[PDB]
C-alpha cells in the first residue's frame, strides 16, 4: 500500500515526470532511492508540502514504486 | 502543514471536486468533517489507498482545509 511520508514547507522530495499520473505527484526521497528512475524525466522539487503517492496507482504507475511498497 | 493519513485497498474517503485540484486527490473523513464543504460536490470514494492532500495547497483548496491544517 500506500507510503504517505510528510514532508513540510521547505523540505524536498521528488518528482517523477514519467512515473506520474498528475504534476502535482511526488515521492519522498527514500521511496525514490528504492526504486528504478534509471532513464525517467525526474528532479528534485520543494513543494511546500505533500504525502508521499508511492503505493498508490491513481496517483503514480506501479513500475514507478519502491521496493517496499509492491 | 500537510495529513498524509493514509487509508487502504477497501478503506473510504472523501473527494470533492470542488476543493480539488485533480480527480486524484482526496483527504481522509476527519479531515473532511473538520472542514466547510457544505455546498461542495463531493462524494465518497473507495480508492485502492492513498494519503490525505488536506493541508496541500498545490493538491487542494485553502479554503477546503481542516481546522488541524489551516
Ligand atoms: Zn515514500
Ligand atoms: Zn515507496
Ligand atoms: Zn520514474
Ligand atoms: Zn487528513
Ligand atoms: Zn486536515
Ligand atoms: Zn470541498
Amino acid at each position: 500500500g500506500v507510503c504517505g511520508s510528510v514532508w513540510g514547507q521547505n523540505d524536498i522530495a521528488y518528482r517523477c515526470r514519467t512515473c506520474e499520473n498528475d504534476p502535482t505527484c511526488a515521492i519522498c526521497v527514500p521511496c525514490f532511492q528504492n526504486g528504478d528512475h534509471n532513464s525517467h524525466d525526474y528532479s528534485i522539487i520543494y513543494t511546500g508540502g505533500g504525502c508521499c503517492d508511492c503505493g498508490d496507482e491513481t496517483a503514480w504507475k506501479p513500475d514507478g514504486f519502491c521496493s517496499n511498497h509492491k
